[PDB]
C-alpha cells in the first residue's frame, strides 16, 4: 500500500536543523539520527533520536521521536511542530511533551484536493518531569495547506509542501493566552525543510532550516 513518507526512513540516517530568531542569530541546534525503522503490514515505523544544543553545544533537551504510515496516511508526532527556539529556549533535559501523533496530507498523492484536506489538531502539554505542577498548555489548530514548493537549503533543494497552523500558549503562571500561527515545509523522505513562527501581529521571531542530511 502507498505512503509517502515525511520523515528519514533509512537506519542511521543523520541530520541538522538549526534554530535563528527573526534578525538571523542562532538560537538552537536540533541533531537527529533514524535509530529503528520496521516494516509492519499496514505501513512503515520509523524510530529516531534528537539532541537539542544551544549554540555553545550544552544540551537542552534529548529524547526520542516515532513517524509511522498507517493505511495510506502519513503520522509524526506533533513535538516536531514545537522544535523552535521560542519553545526549544525555554528548555532543560526534565523538559518533556505528552505524545500527540499528528497526520501530515501527501499533496503529491492521486486527486490531491488542496480545498478539502483533513488536519490532525493538536494539544500537547510541556511540562517538568521532576515537577509536574510546572506545565503549559499548548494548541496546534486550524492547521491549513497552502502550497507545494520548491525551497533551497545548505541540505540542498527540494520539493516542499507549506502548511499553516495556529498556536495558543496557556501557562498556570501567565493571565493572558500568548496566540501566534506558523508555517512548516516538508519534504518526502527528508520530514521538516523549513519553519517559520509568527506572534498575532503577523511579526516572524523565528525560523528553523536543515543544513545536514548524510
Amino acid at each position: 500500500q502507498d505512503c509517502t513518507f515525511f520523515f528519514p526512513q533509512t537506519e542511521g540516517t543523520v541530520w541538522v536543523r538549526k534554530g535563528y530568531d527573526a534578525k538571523g542569530n542562532l538560537q538552537s541546534v536540533m541533531s537527529y539520527q533514524v535509530d529503528e525503522v520496521e516494516t509492519l503490514p499496514s505501513g512503515q515505523e520509523v524510530e529516531a533520536d534528537y539532541v537539542y544544543t544551544n549554540p555553545s553545544g550544552t544540551i537542552v533537551n534529548k529524547g526520542d521521536i516515532k513517524a509511522y504510515c498507517q493505511n495510506g496516511e502519513f503520522f509524526l508526532d506533533s513535538k516536531e511542530t514545537l522544535s523552535y527556539p521560542g519553545v526549544v529556549s525555554e528548555m532543560n533535559t526534565n523538559v518533556d511533551i505528552t505524545e500527540n501523533f499528528i497526520n501530515y496530507p501527501n499533496p503529491y498523492a492521486a486527486n490531491f484536493d488542496k480545498n478539502n484536506v483533513y488536519f490532525d489538531e493538536a494539544s500537547v502539554k510541556i511540562y517538568d518531569k521532576k515537577n509536574r505542577k510546572n506545565r503549559k498548555d499548548m494548541a496546534i489548530k486550524d492547521r491549513e495547506f497552502i502550497k507545494t514548493e520548491s525551497i533551497t537549503t545548505p541540505a540542498g533543494t527540494f520539493d516542499c509542501a507549506k502548511v499553516k497552523y495556529n498556536i495558543a500558549t496557556r501557562s498556570p503562571k501567565s493571565k493572558e493566552t500568548i496566540t501566534g500561527y506558523g508555517y512548516e515545509w516538508y519534504s518526502p523522505n527528508v520530514g521538516l525543510v523549513r519553519t517559520e513562527q509568527y506572534d498575532k501581529n503577523n511579526v516572524l521571531q523565528s525560523y528553523t532550516v536543515l543544513e545536514e542530511l548524510k
